[PDB]
C-alpha cells in the first residue's frame, strides 16, 4: 500500500533550513513524502524554501513563512553590515537592511562577522551563530514585517499546510525533543545550539495574498526573477 503516501505530493525542502522543520519533526506521521534538497538535486511537486530561491523552482507561491532566523550584531549606523556568503537569505536580508541604515554589506563568515560586530560595525547572522537584536523586530520597525519563506506548487496544498501547523504545534510543545529530531535530521545544527535556539523561530503560517505579493516585491529588490513567479490565491 505505498499510495498511503499521497501521489503527487513529493515536498522537496533544505533540511538545515528551519522552514522545513515543522515537517521534519512529525515527518513519520506525514501523509505525503519529503525530501532533502540540501542533498539530493531533482524535481518535486511541491517545495517549501526561502522566497529568495523561487525563481530555481518554477512553482506558484501559495503560502508563506514568517520565521525568526536571524540576529543584528554591533552597531547600525557604523557603515558596514557583515554577513554570510553570497546568495544565502542572510545575505539578502543584509542587501535589504543596508539601503536603510546606510551601509555596505561584506559577505564573511560566521567567526568574522562577530569579531567585526565587536570591533563597531554591523552584522546580520543566523542565531546558531549569535543572539542579537531579532531580524523580524528590526524588520517591524522598517514596516516591512513580510514572510520570507514560502510553499510552492502548481495548485494550493491544504494538505501541506495543514500538516505544516500541526509541525508548529509539535515544536511549541516539545521544544527538547523537536530540537533532537532537527538536530538528528538537519545533518547540520548541534542538539545543544538547537535547544539554545529553537523557541526564537516562531513559525507561522500565512495565505494573505497581500503579504505573499509584498515578500515577493520586497525580495525582487534583491533577486530580480522574482517578479515572474505568481502567487496563487
Ligand atoms: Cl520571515
Ligand atoms: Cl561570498
Ligand atoms: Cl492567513
Ligand atoms: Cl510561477
Ligand atoms: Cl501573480
Amino acid at each position: 500500500h505505498e499510495n498511503l503516501y499521497f501521489q503527487g505530493m513529493d515536498v522537496g525542502m533544505p533540511f538545515s533550513g528551519p522552514v522545513s522543520f515543522p515537517l521534519l519533526v512529525i515527518e513519520e506521521e506525514l501523509p505525503f513524502r519529503i525530501h532533502n534538497i540540501c542533498s539530493e538535486t531533482g524535481k518535486f511537486d511541491v517545495v517549501l524554501d526561502s522566497i529568495t530561491n523561487m525563481p530555481k523552482y518554477g512553482l506558484k507561491i501559495f503560502a508563506g513563512v514568517r520565521i525568526d532566523m536571524y540576529s543584528i550584531l554591533g552597531d547600525e549606523s557604523s557603515g558596514r553590515i557583515y554577513t554570510l556568503r553570497k546568495g544565502t537569505l542572510a545575505d539578502f536580508n543584509a542587501r535589504i537592511l543596508a539601503y536603510y541604515d546606510k551601509a555596505q554589506v561584506i559577505n564573511a563568515d560566521g567567526d568574522t562577522c562577530i569579531k567585526m560586530a565587536n570591533e563597531g560595525y554591523s552584522a546580520l547572522v543566523g542565531n546558531e551563530i549569535s543572539i542579537g537584536k531579532s531580524f523580524r523586530n528590526r524588520m517591524k520597525e522598517l514596516g516591512l514585517d513580510l514572510p520570507s519563506c514560502a510553499m510552492a506548487s502548481t495548485r494550493r496544498i491544504d494538505e501541506v499546510i495543514e500538516a505544516y501547523e500541526q509541525g508548529i504545534d509539535f515544536i511549541k510543545n516539545n521544544h527538547e525533543r523537536a530540537a533532537e529530531i532537527i538536530s538528528k535530521k538537519s545533518g547540520y545544527y548541534s542538539e545543544e545550539v538547537m535547544k539554545k535556539i529553537i523557541g526564537i523561530y516562531g513559525h507561522e503560517v500565512t495565505k494573505k495574498r497581500a503579504e505573499l505579493v509584498g515578500s515577493r516585491e520586497l525580495y525582487s529588490r534583491v533577486v530580480p526573477e522574482l517578479n515572474d513567479i505568481e502567487i496563487i490565491g
